[PDB]
């Protein structure tokens, strides 16, 4: 289990450097480059508000699935953990149509689940006890414990 995402996933981040603060929507590809630049402290938007990213993880190639609600769609690793309405965690590939999940717009039911092609994936640590963040607008578990 992880929070692993491919390069094209979109997250909302906040960059800080020496009093400068910037809020940006970025792909996970761009986030990796910003992380490896070493120039910033990076926070990510979450249902707990912005939280600092700690460690980064290159996860290699994983099996992938597409999960969509009415408002949001993510392509994520098969074992990318997504938060249910009851706040428990489930692997993306084990979601079924109708399941209520947490999103940036509140609870929404899953409308579509589809296996897709393998992809290079990435994960990271979120420095908050809930260890969660918005990935493509869907509440995801960072480092996927």
């Amino acid at each position: 289990e992880s929070g692993a995402l491919p390069k094209e996933a979109v997250v909302q981040i906040r960059l800080t450097k020496k009093g400068m603060i910037e809020e940006k929507k970025v792909t996970v590809q761009e986030l990796r480059e910003l992380y490896l630049s070493g120039e910033y402290t990076i926070e990510i938007d979450t249902p707990d508000g912005y939280q600092t990213i700690g460690k980064w993880f290159d996860k290699g190639v994983l099996s992938m699935v597409r999960v969509a609600t009415a408002t949001y769609e993510t392509v994520c690793a098969f074992n990318h953990m997504i938060q249910l309405a009851d706040n428990t965690w489930v692997q993306a590939c084990e979601l079924d149509v109708g399941v209520d999940i947490q999103t940036a717009a509140g609870i929404q039911p899953v409308m579509l689940v589809e296996d897709t092609s393998d992809a290079e994936c990435y994960d990271f640590e979120v420095m908050h006890p809930n260890h969660r963040y918005y990935g493509d607008g869907i509440v995801s578990h960072a480092s996927g414990k």
